[PDB]
């Protein structure tokens, strides 16, 4: 039986475990996954353990993305632009090989609900956080992005790196453009903006999912009437999905799990 | 012979007669076409009775074009639309009839260079008064339009008017959004330069105005930015005269032809 686990602190609150095990179950893949709490101090040497010990890959999350990373022997173009890699694969060799699923995840979720026209603008909110791990897939999904946040160093850096693969650019919070915008993105945790600036979009995606009840912005989308909407459940199950398929050599079908785990919470 | 005219103030730099002429002459109509000095104040009076001692129609320009299209009985969607017609015809009734093809001589003259794809992103520079008589035939052909002015005050107010006929914003000269732009058309009337990184966005670019034997300065600006595919408005102005004569006698001339021969013995 082949180990994976998720690596985090804390790590308790995860559901790649619930997640990746009922793939697995669901194509008969002789694995298992597990949580796996990393020390602040002593991750990478416990990772590096984990793996001696026979693993063959694990998830990443925070706040060790940036490290394992590092650890990483080879490395895709995803996870170069995220300076952080939340998957890591053993080779046969024994090298690691480190990739970023995030951005790959969302796509897949903005897809399925066929809001990922090419060229279209999206308005993101919220830089860093788990921004930076999505901006390439959107680029190269021919996304027009505007990237605004409270504090303009952050979205200005970031726009310099992902420059050369798209159109995207940096704004103040309190400066976004007063265009129309296809998609609006929440990243941020735990909004930031003014309501006529969300009746600039068509379409509302917030990265973060509640258990039953709705997003605080969501919530906000809805009381300005703005009703097409979407909660990042399914980013997190397709997320899981990549990974799956990149240590299995198997997609497994996305939407089914997505589904019984929607019921589920519901 | 029925008369024609072209109402102005001023006039005498018109080439509405030198054009209609040439398009009666290779049609075979029976007409004349002159270029008639309005009055300032008593324009209005003498269209009417200009109408009434038998003239069939005529064009209109500054300023006479918002006057011109509040004395018509009748008018079409493209009239109503920029509030101010180009051109006038004198049904057999006696009801005048008010149409503006100027937006119809762009599309035309686009249709001629192949640059109209149905569903292109077109951004249309310094767009206001003057030229809004181009929006409605620009969307009816399917264009996605974005409005760039030093405005987006007066600008706004356009979008808002053109917004049940497609889609079409207005935004601030710096919140152009940042994308591919098929086309990009200066409006702007010399009454400056853009931003190269505005123009650089696009893939073609048409100016509404002409000069006689060199390049406007738009077209100027855009060949030195290494920009090369560019058009003046020449061919619409011959496009939108087509257009008004179309209207006043049935038969569509041949624009293609009357341009290309007026572009080889030009200037």
């Amino acid at each position: 039986m082949d180990l994976y686990a998720v690596w985090g602190n804390p790590i308790a609150q995860s559901k790649s475990p619930l997640i990746q095990n009922k793939l697995a179950a669901q194509t008969h893949q002789t694995m298992e996954y597990i949580a796996k709490l990393g020390d602040l101090d002593a991750f990478e040497q416990q990772l590096l353990a984990f793996f001696e010990e026979g693993a063959k890959g694990c998830n990443i999350t925070s706040p060790f993305k940036e490290r394992a990373y590092q650890l990483a022997d080879e490395y895709s173009q995803r996870a170069k632009l995220a300076e952080a890699c939340n998957t890591l694969k053993k080779l046969d060799d024994g090298k690691l090989y480190a990739d970023n699923t995030d951005g790959i995840g969302l796509v897949t979720d903005l897809q399925r609900l066929n809001w990922l026209r090419p060229n279209q603008h999206v308005l993101i909110l919220g830089a860093g956080g788990a921004t930076k791990g999505v901006l390439l897939p959107l680029l190269q999904a021919q996304q027009n992005i505007v990237l605004a946040n409270r504090t303009f160093s952050k979205t200005k850096e970031l726009a310099e790196r992902f420059q050369p693969y798209g159109n995207i650019q940096a704004v103040s919070m309190d400066s976004i453009p007063l265009q129309t915008y296809d998609l609006v993105i929440n990243a941020t945790s735990a909004a930031s903006v003014d309501a006529e600036i969300l009746k600039l979009g068509s379409a509302f995606y917030d990265m973060q999912y509640a258990k039953g009840t709705d997003t605080p912005f969501i919530a906000l989308c809805k009381s300005l009437g703005l009703t097409n909407v979407s909660d990042g459940f399914g980013m997190l199950v397709a997320q899981a999905a990549h990974s799956f398929h990149l240590w299995r050599g198997v997609m497994p079908d996305f939407v089914s799990v997505y589904e019984q785990l929607k019921k589920a919470m519901l």
